[PDB]
């Protein structure tokens, strides 16, 4: 079974790119991270920092989670990110996301030792 650790960074990191480069990023990284499998995952975002600075988040601003656990962090430092989100038109299995690229702070939850995201909470 994949771990939440290994997971996270399947659907959520890509350190390639430093942000989404064509239009139609989303398209194919929500194809390759194999998140239009069985339906269209509607939304996801994709951070483009270092897999160490993403993981530095786990020791830095204590949030709250939305689902009210205290294991969610904030990131000090805006990222660069990409927002997937579904078009109004898309169906299953033709999955198709607008790409937006953004730079905002990361919210994600921690857990494991060593003690590294397993949940994208939020941007903000
Ligand atoms: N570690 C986590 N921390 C916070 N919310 C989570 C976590 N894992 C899953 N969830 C989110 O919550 C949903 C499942 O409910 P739950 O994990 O019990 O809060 C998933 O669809 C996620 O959006």
């Amino acid at each position: 079974k994949e771990t939440a650790a290994a997971k996270f960074e399947r659907q959520h990191m890509d350190s390639s790119t430093s942000a989404a480069s064509s239009s139609n990023y989303c398209n194919q990284m929500m194809k390759s991270r194999n998140l239009t499998k069985d339906r269209c995952k509607p939304v996801n975002t994709f951070v483009h920092e270092s897999l160490a600075d993403v993981q530095a988040v786990c020791s830095q601003k204590n949030v709250a989670c939305k689902n009210g656990q205290t294991n969610c962090y904030q990131s000090y430092s805006t990222m660069s990110i990409t927002d997937c989100r579904e078009t109004g038109s898309s169906k299953y299995p033709n999955c198709a996301y607008k790409t937006t690229q953004a730079n905002k702070h990361i919210i994600v939850a921690c857990e494991g030792n060593p003690y590294v995201p397993v949940h994208f909470d939020a941007s903000v």
